[PDB]
């Protein structure tokens, strides 16, 4: 529901930036990048947990409209 | 004469310990390690250059006292 794609992209770009900075020997910002990545991972886990709980709370019954479509 | 015997040893331990801290999510001390490693690399080049500059000028000719050895 347009909630995990953004966090996944942010984690990917943070990882790419950290990998680029590793070759350039930049550890003063590497700690900040790692902390941001960990926070984004925690937020992604929380969002996934709440989304799966909400999905499991409801029942996806099949109606005649699906067959008609 | 006990010049690069210890400088190179310091570089060796910093590099290996640096990589382990990356996977251990320990960048609090890794930031200081990168600065120390960069400084040691500069010192190694300076020490090597001054050693060869003061020795390449002189020539080491043969001596008759060691021919009979």
């Amino acid at each position: 529901p347009n909630n995990l794609k953004e966090i996944e992209q942010e984690i990917e770009k943070v990882k790419n930036e950290k990998d680029a900075a590793v070759h350039a020997q930049e550890f003063e910002n590497a700690a900040n990048l790692r902390d941001k990545q960990t926070k984004l991972e925690k937020q992604y886990e929380e969002a996934k947990n709440e989304w799966k709980n909400a999905q499991n709370g409801m029942s996806t019954s099949l109606s005649e409209e699906d067959i008609a479509e």
